[PDB]
């Protein structure tokens, strides 16, 4: 099993229909012991059974816009495991209304919030994961082609994900000498404002003529979490049925 | 006069050694009418005479953090001219101390402050610029290769500039149908936190074997503001003596 | 004029509706003295009157495969001018028939010929140009977004232009220490008034490019002017989109 | 187990220290049945013992400059297997002496030959491979950061790899509908034990500057190759993927 003996934290599992869950399931299948956080006691009740379903330790409450939450979570894991092998960062909020409007009308609070939650969160968490990862490890986050090209209904998140992708590079350089690798999967859109059209566009135009699934993305996750990707860091990897190559 | 009959606002002229000044000078040589903002009482002293050398109208103090300020400036500009043809965004800050350390040790305050000032500011001023630019124009900002690859002593600003370059693309789409162009110049380091070595690195490894000058970047700026560049938007353009092509 | 007291060779001026001509015309209007080349004996009958218009010296036949012809052209130029300030490379060919099929069906002869004419020719010519630009200069080639992303009806010309953009970078490192700049314009598609699925490609750009219009040879001409002039003296190794912003569009 | 039930062709196995071999090894250990060709000047008797180390079937001589040669290989595999799951394209050539020169001094014959062997070959072999991959599959090639940035001692191979990377994208568009993926690994330089260009300097530079402070090995790239041949990467096509200890992100 590719993660036999490995222990990891998955941030952002809130249901069984997300990429985070896809990665979690795949990593569990590969032999990983997992740890889930939940965002706010409303989610706790949905996250508990999901954790049971993959044998996952529930590591505590974790809102990324709260530095104390994050310290607590890693407190719990440092006592339980005393080491992390991998970390999966699947956190990302942007204001829903402003996505359907023009980027230029992006408010400041949204900009700052999106940036803090979608971008700084990784740096914050990665900072702490570093203490638990002195034996080496893999840090993984999620992005989208909207960081590279203008994509509809993405606006400030496009801007944010461009920042996330750069931060992955910078983080790769900080942590690499400790044999900690940092990477991002740029996922295509996945069947779950104006989402139906985007999905149909990928389906018709993406080389492989289908939208990606969470199982597909999960296995890409698995590769990044596994030793197969030992030599890979600071990389943005497209798991999008080839969509990124299409210029028209 | 490439900019004969055009009026533009330069944000970020705080001295006579900056790229902003370089662009303003070249823009003034090409026949532009200019407007300068300043930042605080200390800078109003130094800006008034810089304004005088180029015949630049002083449009008032501007703190991009303060939304009230941005609207005052553009209220003033609307009164005085009633139209802008171009806007030069040469505003950026990140905490001096944290540049010298590890990106991963970046503080939230510095992350947020840098993002607000270095990135959101352009979006904020471009939103106002648009009302005054209805019948066309050019928006120009500054960036650095640290957005694309990891560069030393740069940390969160790299991440910020990745977001700014992304923002340029999104703004270009928002403003393009009104014939407003949005572009960035990726400037190499310029003689004026471990800067000597970076300059000497570019001097010896850049194809043209020299660091760029504010006069050189100003003329690239001139191109962007001019109608020479009227088919060009959403572009990150290297004025760095070719440094960006170098892999080793 | 931004090119007053400057002399350059434009390669590829076959007619008066092309980006080469656009650049030629803009360069001349900015005070430059031009030299044009031809290929065909038929094309000599088309280029001569174009050169006349811009007061260009017809520097002669230049089959970019025939290495003898290239040396002969730059020999002429060094007799006449002794220096060269700029060179525009607007040469490129690929099989018209194979553009409309699948890339994967590209024939070896077409691949090699496209590669040779569209990519190596710049290197070939920049090698002779180097000797005449000892006081520095600007070398300018032409590319298209189909080099960065898959675009329709382009196939192996995409593979070729990706090669060219790569060659521009390596040439920039070779020639920069003599203060010779090597750049490429990534031009959008241009509406022609003359005689597979090109109208549709133009339309797509018309509706989807940020500036909601396709670029013209006058507009690209002016970008070429920028690259020829001293405005761009800090700029080398660069691939510059003159495409109404189309390149930022993801969907 | 990742390639159990899978059959694939590896082009470019000439020794036991190349990325091709590392990929072959990793693929065989993953349960794959392999076929090797022997390329250009490589001898049947030299590739035979490598084939035999992995119970690989030698599919015959292949010269990528001879169209009939490519057809023969694929006719042979078409007889033996009738179906191909993957293809590893590890072919590349450029004149050794011009790599030390300036790119601009590249001769026409070297340009053309490098392009034919290093770039066209993948398009040529994918064209034949398509016909054997009706149920889809994975096509893998090898590239180097020299295709993206100017790197030393690479010259026209950089230009060529750039074209190759572009060709991966176009190929991926053509073959995607048949569920066939096409990808490239951008490998870092690899230290060799064999006889010894300015390569030592290039290795040392990667070692000291790449985020992970080490140069990659053929077993490491072998495993990245494994991923691309496996169904782990079935959502991935058109990709240039860096197996280079992160070197690609370094600006200075």
């Amino acid at each position: 099993g590719l993660l036999q003996g490995k222990r990891g934290l998955i941030l952002g599992v809130a249901n069984n229909r997300s990429i985070a869950w896809g990665i979690a399931k795949a990593a569990r299948e590969a032999g990983a012991e997992l740890a889930f956080t939940y965002q706010g006691d409303a989610l706790k009740k949905r996250v508990e059974p999901l954790a049971e379903e993959l044998g996952a330790f529930v590591a505590g409450h974790c809102d990324v816009a709260d530095a104390a939450s994050i310290d607590a979570v890693f407190e719990t894991l440092e006592k339980k495991w005393g080491k992390l092998d991998f970390l999966v960062h699947a956190i990302g909020f942007s204001d829903k209304d402003e996505l359907t409007g023009r980027y230029i009308d992006t408010s400041e609070a949204n900009f700052t919030n999106t940036m803090l939650i979608s971008v700084y969160s990784l740096t914050a968490v990665s900072r702490r994961a570093e203490k638990l990862m002195a034996d080496g490890g893999s840090i993984l986050t999620l992005t989208y082609y909207g960081a590279e090209k203008v994509m509809p209904n993405y606006n400030v998140m496009g801007v944010a994900k461009a920042a996330l992708e750069a931060s992955v590079k910078y983080l790769a350089v900080d942590l690499g000498p400790q044999n900690i690798r940092v990477n991002a999967i740029s996922a295509g859109p996945i069947k779950t404002g104006d989402f139906r059209y985007i999905l149909k566009w990928n389906e018709y135009n993406a080389p492989l003529r289908r939208t990606v699934t969470i199982d597909e993305v999960g296995d890409v996750g698995l590769y990044f979490l596994s030793d197969l990707s030992r030599s890979v860091t600071g990389e943005v990897h497209h798991a999008d049925s080839g969509y990124h190559v299409i210029g028209m």
